[PDB]
């Protein structure tokens, strides 16, 4: 089933964030990265974000598989835990390395105020 062919590419993106949730933060991360990078043809590299993280050596095998199913490079990486289980700041560092200009544009949808982030500098 490796390097096979299949159909099922769909997604959503817009001015309003329909992907707003605690685990699966707004389209700034999952929505934009899975949709915009899906149409990627080496310009940004579907596996470009996943490759940098290097979660697994065999990850690239499945990357080719879901690329036609709405992205596997970034989508599979985010979908590895629950839905995304990541934060905009975490992927922002990776995005900067790759140079994803479009991602930067949509990353502003997350917001810089009232965000679900904690300092985590407390002990008890």
């Amino acid at each position: 089933s490796e390097f096979g062919s299949m159909a099922g590419n769909c997604g959503a993106r817009g001015a309003l964030s329909a992907h707003t949730l605690l685990f699966d933060l707004p389209p700034a991360l999952l929505g934009e990265l899975c949709a915009v990078l899906d149409s990627c043809d080496g310009a940004l590299g579907w596996r470009g974000l996943a490759e940098r993280l290097s979660s697994s050596w065999l990850d690239v095998d499945h990357i080719e598989k879901e690329v036609d199913q709405g992205k596997s490079g970034t989508r599979e990486l985010l979908w590895s835990w629950a839905q995304k289980n990541k934060t905009i700041g975490d992927l922002l560092q990776v995005l900067q390395e790759m140079g994803h200009r479009r991602a930067i544009h949509l990353i502003t949808n997350y917001g810089a105020v009232l965000s679900p982030s904690e300092k985590s500098y407390q002990e008890g």
